[PDB]
């Protein structure tokens, strides 16, 4: 019934994982089955990783976009760095109010962290 266009851009203020005070964030984007993953950057709570991603959207009023932080460094687990979603309703409702504006969002499950991202959806 549609596409929806993600464009991660960056995100700003990450928690810090390594004894540096830095981390190495990447960027989890998915949607049911679909997902991608961004580069990981190195030795930043601001990565820019300016990544472009396509969804398939099979049902606009239940389809939900996540986007999940991760610090890769050399151990083991990947430290969370916050989540956050957006129903693919709320994108269209959205940009039909807004138009095509960069959303900062605020990441959960975490203490500090936003991630920039613009949203294009296409319905057919």
């Amino acid at each position: 019934i549609g596409r929806l266009m993600v464009h991660v851009i960056e995100a700003t203020e990450l928690k810090a994982c390594k004894p540096n005070g830095k981390s190495n964030p990447y960027c989890e984007i998915s949607m049911g089955s679909q997902s991608y993953t961004t580069r990981t950057i190195q030795d930043t709570l601001n990565p820019k990783w300016n990544f472009n991603c396509q969804f398939f959207i099979k049902d606009l009023y239940q389809d939900v976009l996540c986007l999940t932080l991760f610090d890769r460094d050399q151990f083991s687990p990947d430290d969370f760095l916050g989540r956050t979603e957006i129903p693919v309703a709320k994108i269209r409702t959205e940009q039909e109010s807004k138009g095509p504006m960069t959303r900062r969002l605020l990441l959960h499950e975490v203490p500090t962290g936003e991630v920039w991202v613009r949203f294009d959806l296409q319905l057919f």
